[PDB]
């Protein structure tokens, strides 16, 4: 239990995001994933803390990354992608450290997508979950964090 | 068409929230419904606006209040409670009013409790749904309705 | 035993109707609910009968408004919109007059459209369910009552 | 695009309604399909128009006849009968004439019947459908083909 | 957590139970609501209690009672009747009460009828059920709060 | 009210069954359909009656030859083979004889193949069903229509 | 039939109810099956009647009593236990004698429980269900059967 | 592999049906199980056969009669009552002798009463299976089984 | 246990084919189902064969003419259109005969249609699925069943 | 909580595990339930134990002996076989002692099998569950015990 | 919009394929991985183009290479082996291109197996999807790329 | 093929099983996974064999591993944690090799836990499922990999 003084936020980003602002903007917007980033750092910032943000299209990534979270972090903020809807092993990652506060944002509206894209693995764990709220999300989930680890 | 200069943000809040601070505080907290409208007010107040915050157990005048919605105010910020896993009729009210700014707000992780909870009506039509985030998801829902009208 | 000419045929409209014409026409048309009782009107003007033409957003109401039916109108044409798919309670106020004519219409065609709106509980007691027939469906339902009352 | 004073309507039957009158009379009536013809005729008649009234056992007979619809016909009124819930076959043939108006009919109340009546594939084309008014119901069809061949 | 002497018990009736006596005989019976608010009234003059009887067909006045028997009545006796398949509201709103005793009541056996009757919301929160034993289950219902209100479990 | 004496049992054959005795033999054995014939003549003589045994592969010719049964014969042994599965339109043809006896064989173990083969249509309307007992089922079902139409 | 002065009313208690009063108090109670047939013989005595109260884990012994109360019991209050969510042939048990009134008795909230606990086959049956109204519920079945008895 | 000349068929009658006669008329007829057993003696008689008929309302003994079949009988003519529905164990039973025949009966249309008494456990075991022919199934139970220890 | 030298191969083609070209040309195009027979015998010929190709909308007919293609035929390419989701009897005419080589072709792709499209009786007894590739999986089809009978 | 030392362990098997080794022996092997007798002996004796070793193919039965393994017991090795998955009893006998280290055993690999042998209800209360490893896997029950019994 | 003349096609090859002509030559047949490659360059050389033939056993690593393709390739043939029916990701890789070619192959006749192996996520993105049409399938693949590239 | 005596056991760790110890000792205990791999040691060593213990969070690298067991392994102990509930290509991996021993072990048991852990793919191929037998199931893997291969 860091404080977000003393340690950063975790911000992981899951498969495809990679190329957000490319593709689908009705749903994910124009801003890329830097812009996000730059969201992030800001609202961070605005209570002292920083972020550790980064992407991977890997599940065994990520679950390397939540593991790294656990020691050196102060909570997480994940936006698991595709991963939501079939990862249990990004779900036990997050199991495995049950006082960190994470919180699980989605860009576009799941429940208004494909009858698979609503159920999520990962808010069974999430303290909080956004979704809908676009790049905006991200910025809710930092300052949760921040009321959380305060 | 409406900013937020030009009319509140309702905030409407379903059923069993007027005991909010009563009960089950590990879920729901120890803030009152009275302490939601007064972090409401001051959240809308931070971008110039106001809210016209609302509870009722009915799932009617849940509906009737929306249509008012619908002339009278510039977004809804809604926590239909129990309404959110039974309500076809209110998901249907919301969605008479296709430019309206709709965020849906849950206190709690409604994902982590039984599953016929895990269901939202509400959620197909909502621009945006915030869920476990406590009370301060009101404070969240009423910043994605600024943003949405300011755009 | 009540004919037209003993006593009105209640017409019950359900939440939503009240703002008939000014959201999605290409579904339930630019008639307003005040078109729809002047054809229910019309249609019963015709078999020298009369309409009692009603709508609630409550399901409580319309659940009361089916009580006073029983007494005092010789059959019930009903859109229940979205309680339709959610009022047990409607259900089971109908059943409570077994002999009533009771005809079930639905503006839209609800078998085109998602499939929660598949099911209705009103259609289980309904004589008879007419659906997707645009506001013409009310004058199928009223002259059904007709035949039926007659 | 043909209207009612250039084409008759096409009156579809499925199988077994050429018995009706004989059996399950509580579900059915003591009316004969003769009876029902008689219906469609003279509820065309009212709007100037004509129909060609047909039945048959035969899936496949019908999905031609509805493929002889598309060029000869205003629109069709059919009653599938126990193809509705097994007929992919003719959903598809009504599916290949999007403009014509098409028109489900159900004498009885398939709602109140064994669960796997309930769900018919023709009523995702069909622009309206009318289930449980009786004989009545074909002549609510003829009306309606006549509102949307009309408009 | 009030006792029988000192707060009444409050029978809640749902949808449709106004018109008890006039329907489904078979199922219901022949006697009214009016009849069913005289058994229990005593049978909780039996256990030194008394009853606040009501009826609505609106699952938003039931909720709005439930709360109010919160504050001052010593249990609840409801039969919810169509909204025990429906109302999550009316389950949260049992919910909102930890301590209070509550007794579900269904004249019928649901378990009898439609499976969409099956399934009832509220029993997750009750503190018994009854089902299908006529009327005489109120009765039963009332004598179970007077057993749970008069125990210090 | 037709008895074994005044008239045939009518014995109807779905689907395929033209081929037996060509393919898969643990299944469905080595005879033939015209040896399942002459097994059905043989039973039908032992109680004086006759047999009218057909077979087709089309679902709306089995229903126009149950429709001649309401009329002209005194029961029904129907094998509906593949349409017993999918066949509302065989289940409502037969529907519409209420008095007539009726006995559905399938020369396999349909419960002992795939899951869509277990529900039969034909089984809710027939008043007794065999199955798994290979041709000699046809015995049995010619045995059972002489009984029913007996008493 | 019977009356509760001419014979016994069969209480049955199925499977591990012989341990009643050892396990799980929060759900059973700290009151032994003996303290439960104490209950019973009470409330019976009460309507001068007496009680026929047995236990067994077994399936097959609780039809054979079933079927001993045919002939010999004015009713049957039932606490199947396990057997309740399993038992097709208890349930047909108690269907083969029409007139013979039935009260199935739960100690537990079944609907609280495991979702396997929330069907009872008993339930179809049985005049009354009484469930988690602890060995109260007991009590109740007898009043019920007097009730049903003397009607 | 007896041969009916060598060993009884064994009738076996699962829970209940002690009582047929008493209820249910239209669906179960008004013959009693004695009167089936006589029906079972006669039928096997004309295969030069016998019977070992049997009820049981406890699944354990059902289970204990099929594995003493497996080395006393010639087959096994089954009606499982309500045990078709639940009873993996017969099911199971049945399993444990690969060349006996098995002939399942039921009384009733299973197929038009409740959803839950459509489906069989023993049906994926059994070489036949009626269902609605009423006490003359039975016949045709012993009848199946004289054909198929018969041909071999 | 024919060669493609020795006996046609049977195209069959289920309900509302025969209307290839005017319905829904972006998803059946607007090629007809003359021009799909043309393909088929253009095909063929490369590998010394020719084709039987026939049309039908009534199952019973189809099922007649699979009876043929076992004593006449090298294989059969078939596009059983809406018989595909409901024809066990279809499926069963395929299982008779074990050794004949059977391919199955989709002009759509029927996994992006509703739902009851998803699922093929055909597809369990057919060698190999062709779908969404347009009227050119008829050639594929004709190419899988040269290759099978070689 | 009775040691290794002080009482047996119960290993109790289910139906049809009698005819052990006279059947599908690519499933069950070739090894009798008295050779798996021998085993248990062995491995209890090894850690200073012994087995009351026993067979039915009554459900009553098994839960019978569950209530004696309560009291003179260190544990129970069960094998339901088909009752594993059909009987809530057994499951709610083994609930009645929550101290009891019980391990369920399989000799076959049920999720290779029909998916009706998927799902035991027994895995819900036993600490451990065995499947697929043959008579061995009554060895490793009997060294589960062991350890849970231990310190 | 890159035609064959211009870009390869990306023919990519999910988990286990490695190990193709190793086992269960009954379903996979006896080619190797590598004769598959041949068979694809020879297929494209024949309509003017290349291919970029590749395999893994890592989701996440196909989900980079989709990547690739949107920029650099012409079309995808994909067989996504075991991830046809877990991928989400996969899917949502594809979906991040609209226009690009898409064809599913699978060597096996995947409706014949366990009924997990029905449904795969890949298919209702594919513009095309063929089945049980052994190593061939991939030369349709290719045949159909080049169709949809001209 | 290769027996104990010529050839490691291969005992194969899933996601989040490199954190054992550390959390949900209610569930998972309190040995470490170098303590479970002392217990593989020692149980192996009392057959005359050895083993190769490997842990990864990655579905694909553990399907690389799979395949490497082929050639040069005895048999599998595998623990595939969440990967049991998701992963069709592990299941296929094993499935390559029809021959080698595979024992699936899970130290909680799954079946008192949530509803979407009760289904292992790993389970309709390993040769025995080992569940809640705490860290000890890994000595019964050992055993029973042994009694196979002799």
């Amino acid at each position: 239990p860091r404080s977000l003084a003393n340690a950063p936020i975790m911000i992981l980003n899951g498969p495809n995001l990679n190329l957000l602002g490319q593709r689908q903007p009705e749903i994910y917007g124009s801003d890329t994933l830097a812009d996000v980033e730059a969201l992030c750092v800001k609202a961070a910032a605005a209570h002292g803390g920083t972020v550790d943000f980064r992407q991977s299209n890997h599940e065994g990534e990520l679950v390397d990354w939540i593991h790294e979270a656990r020691l050196n972090h102060c909570g997480i903020v994940i936006n698991p992608a595709a991963y939501s809807h079939t990862s249990v092993a990004i779900l036990d990652a997050l199991n495995t450290c049950d006082g960190l506060p994470v919180v699980e944002v989605h860009i576009s509206n799941i429940h208004q997508r494909e009858p698979f894209r609503h159920h999520s693995y990962v808010s069974q764990r999430a303290d909080g979950v956004v979704a809908g709220c676009g790049v905006q999300g991200y910025v809710f989930g930092v300052e949760r964090i921040a009321a959380l680890a305060g």
